[PDB]
């Protein structure tokens, strides 16, 4: 019952990592080339794009994948050079993944709107801008949040048993 | 008679997976760059493209390839760490592939039209938009539906024998 | 005399497969970007391109390469799991390659014209469109038809001996 | 206490090297295509871009990654051909990394502004130009400066013990 | 004296093959995008480009590299399945390489002009068109002709000795 | 003292080769797309670009890397088939690298100007053109000249000892 | 009381005629140059302009001015060549002016909208078009209808007295 | 009865002449600027405009006004220098006006279509072109034909009496 | 003292009328061609121009010139057909000119701003538009208001004496 | 018989002069704005227009009208200040009009072609240009040549009688 | 001596008035269409044109012509209705013309520069703008100032004699 | 002999004045709109046009017509208010016309070139610009110089007789 969950964690991790490496890289290719605003101003496309999407979805997910696999790198490299390390590494993984999930919800939310209203310099008054591919990016948002939730839950399976 | 079908399933799976990795990625390269609508409105190209093609054909097929190979990943990883697992994994594969096939038919259908009629904001009244490469995408649709059907049938070969 | 022909078949197959993987992919890169029609109509470039070239040359050749190597995949995978299989696989290869060659001649012919005359909707009356790179695509057509003919002939060498 | 720090240095190094190889290459793809100035002058976009960003962020970081791993290449190649080499290589690594960090702060600083004011020939009087993606490049700047600081500190851990 | 020449042939062959795989592919990237003619006619750029450069330089060199290495593939595959084969393969290599060299001189010549004069349909009367990068393509032409000559000469070294 | 210099030569060679393979390829990507001249003439951009930069910086450096490693290829291939070869190969390497360095200085010099003055046909009288990225290309020029000098010096270390 | 009304009719007539000759000609100058529709279709601007404004306001008013002064031309030319003519000419003037007023109301109405919805060939489905200067043309419409009403009333003053 | 008709002829003549001098000149101002064809060909707008409208409506009407008033100029100038002249001048006026009316019907007809189909050189195959203001030009056509008919009839009133 | 004021009224009237006929017509020529708004919307230039300037300055002044000279036309035409008429005509002129002056102040005010903020359909949110020639139109506004005031005052000179 | 011809000369002269003043001025309005050539060259439109039409049709006809009425101006001004003058003036008129007619035929001919082939600097090789309104200008050419012929003939009527 | 000066004043006045009515109106036709600034900003052309030329040269000269002829209109209209009026009118003319001349020098100066430097909103920092036809406008400025000076002097001739 | 020359002077004067008022005004209409230079610089068209044609041909001829008729205005106005005036006026006319003719030759010369070479700021180095209509302007130049010469000669006829 409790033993197999490790199989589930490993498989969702590698799954999680190749959806994000083979699918996500090309939904987000033309983000800024196909982002258009309704103005004649130079430099308002750049301002309003950077205000709407300060850090892209896929950069945050790459960093979140790499950062929650660093504790394992420590646990491997300690073994090669040679259980108190084990529990520490597990609690640190749990803390990192919860912090990253809640930071995700607070950065992005649950949706990607199709319109944005922008009032940064050099734009005059407020302007309207149009996102390219909002429904696919919404589906990807919700899929990553669900997988993140599943691994949060399964990591919390192991915590209670030994702790 | 019944024994060889496994050879056929494995070969159609790897076949299925490399047509989709070497051919499909570049029919769908210029989908949004070569999608044109008949208007002067900013932001109606984005709205009407995202309404016509909410999730691209090839993202659904990547996910369908990866998702129907996850049960095997569980069956391998259980064997390394060490028959009731076997039958469960087979029935889950069958259920997943049937659900994905019927979801495909209900998302996309059997054709890709050359014209689309769109009435989303910011577009004014209804507008006409023009798909790039509708015949090749139709041939690919029908080919994937046929291969999906073949593996559905051959998976259902094995179910009856043991079950 | 008869024995060496297998060497010739294998070498023309791998030859055939790397000309098509290293040369063909970039003659056909800019096909639709550099296809131009003589009109002011939106959406007539897409219609007339898709009417002229319903399935690209190189997609048909990829599929023809992959499809005429699937019988060997069956013959290998049967041997790993463990002569009546042999002759069946050979006659199926022959039938597949002849069907694909004649289907090629009936799809494409022997030439690629430099002009095309098109009368699809949304185009008004008939229009004239201009193919990019017709001579190189003609040379590639004729080269693939000749190599296909050579392997058809050499496969038919083996049929008569055992059959 | 002191022994494990080597694990931390190695892991931050490989970490540091793959964030920079998988993330950084595509924030900086469209830097000059999406850099716009407010003029009708030919050649003022080139002048003002090259004045604002004389050496890109990511070229400096590639060179800094490669240059602070060359002492290890010397220490490996000496061992294959066959402790005084060791301490020398460590002090040289420390000196190189401190020099590169302070040179970074003096080249770039801590921010990337969204506007630039430029008065190079051929531009007339002073002109205003607009950076694409200033917030993401700022986050990357600060992240690289923090990781550089961490490895500076941990290298200085080892110096005091033997020295 | 005579023995070492084989070392020279092998090294010039691999040399010849990686200059052509790492350098040549990107001189010829923008050939048709940066080819411009002096007209307002649709479809005269395509006609005049295809008349000037019917088969690109680098496609001919790829085919010439692959075609003059096929005899060795026959000589290897015969050895695995198991001197009269040897001499035949050598004379065939010599004949192939001389035929390809002289065909090169008769297709392309020794120069790439910077201007071209074109009178194909749909162009009106004769028109003037402008080649992009003629000096680099000339240097590459002459370099490939010189290396081809060197291997022609060294192959003819071996012929006389045994023959 | 004299023995270790070989370590330094090997490491600067591989260093030299990966700065040039990972950094240089993308400074020189948009050279001709972002090269602009001040005219309305068709075909003066092509003429003046090819007059300013007859052979790109990075093609010369690729060829210089490959050409000064061919003597080692001869020395390896002789050893496999089996000291007079050794000294010959060293003097040939020295001669090749000095010839390539001085040819570099005579082709390019020490700078890349930001303006160019051009009077080739089809341009009318003399025209002014604007280089993209002159400071980064200058830094790369000077870096390659310095590394070339270092290996020239260290090769000349070995010459005197045996000679 | 009744006698002076003729003074009022003559003065409103000449008034009516010079507002229409000095003011009206240049409100209606740029009508078709500044009429814009929201499409990319050739020839939909012409179709939709001609459907919206089949006969311009000012052509109808010129014809109405000229046509209701022709009876006086008959009455003058009869007198030069030399009371039954008089009453006939008056009743004909009355009939003409009432017919022209009611025809005006039935052609144009009381307003000029700022938007028009158009579904003529070559336009696709229905389209939206934008009138230039709708408020000034509305003020002119209402002013001409009021003056027309005043002269209708004053002509009907004279009818009853003699009739 | 018969005497007054001369009053009617004179008044319709001056009427006819000022509708044509004050109204007609500006319906036909932008005829060729606002005539558009559906092509990218240079010089097909000129060819197809000149094929559709070989002689403008208003040039024919100016000439018809001037030509049917020349007999009166002869009759006046004869009287100043000083009945057989009279009847001759009347029959010549009648013949001229009938010839001009029937020539009008045979040149232009009764309508102005909104579309024209054109196959003149330099146009490719047949093309579609769009007339500006077809309804107003139709109303003017029919009005001039009706007035021409009225004066034809009234001239034929006088012929029978004396003749 | 009181007698000469009539000379002043007549001369300011003809003065007033030729400044407005020779100067004003061409300040207001390019009003709508040189009116620009900051948007990509079709039809927002028309909407926002017509909202900013519903009736042009010069149409109101033409009508005000013509309307305050109609009482004199009545007083002349009464005299030709033949003091109670006199005083009535004077009080009506006074009332008309005061009503027109105060209506002017309430329509236009005392300034013409260089910017306008507009939120009419089809414009999105509020937009900014730019008036051409605001200082010259301001000088003309103030000049016409001053001359109007002077004639108001001098007309009120005559009222008190007889009344 | 001979006496009336003077009436015919005077009337054809004034006729000739008002067709040319009321019709001709606006066929030739847009001659150079609507003259298009098939090139991208600056300044080839100007060169080829000025080569095709060195002196416009209507300037030659204005000068021919004014120059053949100057002898009458001499004959009038001599009479005011106060038969040998008479005959001289008539023979000079005849000589002037014949010289102008034959000069017309030698300048222009009898047609206006729709295409022109031009090889002036700055044009490259020969180019094709397209005349606007060639049929109307042909009709005007032939009409002026016929009227010129008629007055030539009638002037030659008077010569023989007195001479 | 003193008597003839009146002839000179009248002739310079009518001279002055027809140079300004026949020449000046078309130097100043394209002033704002051919005024260009070096920016991409909407609305900076309007701002900077109106800042450079607040009131056109020719409007000031029209007003100066009309205003210095109003005293004569008073002197005529007084004579019709019927020497103290005379001297008053002369001193008022003198005062008006001197005030207008010095106001001219203080508005415009003696030159029209070819460049203007502008820093009004919406322009960013300071911008450079280019005047069309500065030398002709300078010649006209100096000519009007000289003629104004001549009439100032000759008016001052008459003042001293009677005064 | 000597008496009639006055007839010739008067007629050439009025002739001279109406060729220049009816023909010249529209050769010089599009001078600056159809003047094109070969650059991308803003403001180089204005600079180079104003350098090439500082004062237009037709402004100089208007001023020369008006200035050589002012002495007659003096001679008329002296006669109305009432032989020493006569001779003075004649010598002044002669001096004015000779000065204007030689000033013409020194301003303009005898030709109008089709190309101009310009090196004014803001133009970069020297540029080439293209005159519109050089042959017609040359014919007009030579015609005005010939007529000017004729009146110079005939004025000099009268000088000698009385003087």
């Amino acid at each position: 019952s409790t033993m197999i969950g490790r199989i589930l964690l490993t498989v969702v991790v590698i799954f999680r990592i190749l959806i994000v490496a083979i699918v996500g890289e090309t939904v987000y290719d033309d983000e800024q080339t196909m982002f258009v605003c309704n103005t004649l101003q130079p430099g308002c496309n750049q301002a309003c794009y950077d205000r709407a999407f300060p850090i892209s979805h896929i950069r945050y997910w790459v960093f979140q994948i790499i950062m929650v696999c660093t504790p394992s790198l420590c646990f491997i490299t300690y073994s090669v050079h040679q259980s108190r390390f084990y529990i520490i590494q597990v609690v640190f993984r749990n803390a990192l993944e919860i912090g990253f999930l809640v930071g995700q919800y607070f950065l992005y939310g649950f949706s990607v709107p199709g319109l944005y209203e922008c009032n940064r310099y050099p734009c005059i008054k407020e302007v309207e801008c149009y996102v390219s591919r909002p429904t696919e990016k919404t589906v990807f948002l919700v899929f990553m949040f669900a997988v993140s939730g599943i691994c949060v839950v399964l990591n919390l399976a192991e915590l209670n048993h030994l702790g």
